[PDB]
């Protein structure tokens, strides 16, 4: 029996609160008045507003809509979903994966740093929510009342300082890791300032194993130094691989109807060469887009995210 009673947290002071995996299930849920608080949604949901808390520490697992905080204060949270919108917000410290451009309003100092995170369930409940771990947009903040009102967090912040494990014999029996080496999302530098000038794309297409493809070539560049820009999971045409491929485009064109690519956007000095030598040594006969060099990648990258961030 699913009851409005149950899919909510409202007017607690002080307390340890949460739900286990399998107890939401896509289920829609509200967090309000709560002071003080610890709250861990270890599921997934529909989605979930945040209205009037003070000093809580928020964990929400994959949203397959919105989350919306209205009339919060100090509060750190970590979560990933498809919309994201903090209205009339004050200190907020947001570990996020979003889907789409993460929007403020009438808010103010509220930082951002990219979702790291894991436990066993996680990965089926970003698949249930329908959120590819590939779309995270997290550092592209939208302020709808410019005054600035967002930074981003520090790049070496330790998740447990913000967003502590829960302690609890009920939470407990999750699993979690806050290691970045854990963490379900790659993490990706997205907007934060860059020492190198060199970009490289891969796209890799429809596959049985090219998720797992991507995650290998992540470790294996972030390993020699380089840096994870941002990434992205979408559905291809001829058209658009005919802009981005330009002349290789032909050789792509029959791989795009099996399914979404995934791309890679790579920073730093020689990416290009390291990243074409991984692909030629880890993935012989996968077929796999690498930029040609560092001249031109930069124009594949661009000409990705434009026809990505249309569809």
């Amino acid at each position: 029996k699913v009851d409005p009673k149950d899919y909510m947290f409202s007017g607690l002071k002080d307390e340890t609160v949460g739900r286990l995996p399998g107890t939401v299930a896509g289920q829609q849920f509200l967090i309000q008045d709560c002071e003080n608080c610890n709250i861990y949604i270890f599921d997934h949901s529909a989605t979930v507003t945040i209205d009037d808390c003070t000093n809580c520490i928020i964990f929400l697992g994959p949203v397959k809509g919105s989350v919306f905080f209205r009339n919060c204060r100090d509060c750190k949270c970590t979560l990933a979903c498809q919309q994201f919108r903090v209205r009339d917000c004050r200190k907020l410290e947001v570990f996020l994966c979003c889907a789409t451009q993460p929007i403020i309003e009438s808010s103010s100092n509220i930082k951002f740093g990219c979702f790291q995170w894991y436990y066993p369930e996680l990965a089926f409940q970003f698949k249930d929510a329908g959120l590819s771990i590939f779309n995270n947009t997290w550092s592209n903040i939208h302020d709808f009342t410019p005054v600035l009102n967002w930074s981003l967090l520090p790049e070496d912040a330790v998740v447990q300082d913000y967003v502590p494990i829960p302690t609890t014999e009920e939470l407990k029996a999750v699993r979690v890791s806050t290691e970045a080496n854990r963490s379900i999302v790659p993490i990706s530098r997205g907007q934060r300032q860059k020492s190198s000038d060199e970009s490289c794309l891969v796209v890799l297409f429809a596959g049985d194993y090219t998720i797992a493809n991507a995650r290998k070539l992540i470790d294996e560049m972030v390993g020699k130094g380089f840096f994870l820009v941002q990434t992205k999971e979408v559905s291809m045409k001829a058209e658009d691989a005919q802009r981005v491929f330009r002349e290789k485009a032909p050789d792509f064109l029959p791989l795009l109807n099996k399914g979404p690519v995934i791309a890679l956007e790579f920073n730093g000095d020689g990416a290009v060469e390291v990243c074409q030598l991984i692909v030629n040594e880890i993935f012989n006969g996968t077929k796999m887009f690498v930029s040609e060099s560092k001249e031109t990648a930069s124009g594949d990258v661009d000409s990705f995210y434009n026809f990505a961030d249309i569809q």
